């Protein structure tokens, strides 16, 4: 099985790219990480910053992740994103997602040792 750590890289990490230059960057991507392999991942959020900026998050603002943890951190600054969602008209396996790009600072769930990003809460 993939680890936890490993899992958010592949769903949330996109430093190849400064920020969604197209509207079909959602489709394309979502295809590239196998979220659509055996069904249609409604949501997903893509990070279009390093590696290690985003791993800093972890050390950044505390706060409670919308489950009630509190093991989420939101980043200091503004992060570029895109936020990636399935369409009205999407049905697996022909999955179409809509391509909406912005600023905003990013909510994580950290774990482990090192002590890392495991899950995408949310983005403000
Ligand atoms: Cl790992
Ligand atoms: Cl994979
Ligand atoms: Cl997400």
């Amino acid at each position: 099985k993939e680890t936890a750590a490993a899992k958010f890289e592949r769903q949330h990490m996109d430093s190849s790219t400064s920020a969604a230059s197209s509207s079909n960057y959602c489709n394309q991507m979502m295809k590239s990480r196998n979220l659509t392999k055996d069904r249609c991942k409604p949501v997903n959020t893509f990070v279009h910053e390093s590696l290690a900026d985003v791993q800093a998050v972890c050390s950044q603002k505390n706060v409670a992740c919308k489950n009630g943890q509190t093991n989420c951190y939101q980043s200091y600054s503004t992060m570029s994103i895109t936020d990636c969602r399935e369409t009205g008209s999407s049905k697996y396996p022909n999955c179409a997602y809509k391509t909406t790009q912005a600023n905003k600072h990013i909510i994580v769930a950290c774990e482990g040792n090192p002590y890392v990003p495991v899950a995408f809460d949310a983005s403000v």
